[PDB]
């Protein structure tokens, strides 16, 4: 099948996870599109694909603000073509702060009311992905087990 | 109890199968629906049954494929209603091959992803079913016990 993968990395953490996420699904003999949200166009995004995966760090001082370059995706959600899609999120956080990984939930939060279907909970990852590199390969293989 | 039985047949052995299967559970008593994959909906297919028995045979030509009638059905498998049910595979395949009965392995990791319950190793055959008709109806002996 074809897989999206759209990210906002700033400090190359959810772009690993991304990457990582990326070779596994090639690997099961998906065709794998990975793109930085600095550089993609939200009309018709998801058009073709079988799956989009989401991935985006969390900011913000006292709100949770998403990471810049996917803002203008997530602002531009509903023109993606997410009704009905098959989706699952990721991101990389720090479980010192009260809301851990947040941009997980309000892109899962926006997908679910878009009327996509949610494949797998999304994948939280604290600290060093590098760290965590199992339970990236491990979540990357239940999300397609389930589609 | 109830059980349906939903089978992919190209040449007639699965469907033979399928058939000698469906007699032996007649037998002891249960109300067996049998049908032809090509036939069926997907959308809650398995709901009120307490026994779900799919089979179906491998092709391709160096990927395994599964036969062209279940194939509608195993895309949509997760509308199904297999969380929780009760299930058991079969299939028809020739050991001169490199995936002997690969449908079917590739049914039960699909329905264990899906919460599915497992209740028996599938049943593969290689060959004339009519030739291992003992061990059909040995193996629907065995999924009587497990249910
Ligand atoms: C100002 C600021 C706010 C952050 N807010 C969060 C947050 O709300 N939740 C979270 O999981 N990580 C948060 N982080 C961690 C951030 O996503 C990132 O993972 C690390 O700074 C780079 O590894 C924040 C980092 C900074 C500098
Ligand atoms: C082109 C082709 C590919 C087949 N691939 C397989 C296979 O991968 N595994 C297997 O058990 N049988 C395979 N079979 C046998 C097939 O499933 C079938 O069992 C017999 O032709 C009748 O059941 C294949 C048969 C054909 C003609």
């Amino acid at each position: 099948p074809k897989a999206l993968i759209v990210y906002g990395s700033t400090t190359g953490n959810t772009e690993y996870t991304a990457e990582t996420i990326a070779r596994e699904l090639a690997d099961a003999g998906y065709e794998v599109d990975s793109r930085d949200a600095a550089s993609v166009e939200a009309g018709g995004l998801f058009e073709g694909f079988d799956l989009v995966l989401l991935g985006c760090s969390t900011w913000g001082d006292d709100s949770i603000e998403l990471q810049d370059d996917f803002i203008p995706l997530f602002d531009s959600l509903e023109e993606t073509g997410a009704q009905g899609r098959k989706v699952a999120c990721f991101g990389c956080g720090d479980s010192s702060y009260e809301y851990f990984c947040g941009a997980v939930d309000a892109i899962e939060e926006k997908l679910k009311n878009l009327g996509a279907e949610i494949v797998q909970d999304g994948l939280r990852i604290d600290g060093d992905p590098r760290a965590a590199r199992d339970d990236i390969v491990g979540w990357a293989h239940d999300v397609r087990g389930a589609i």
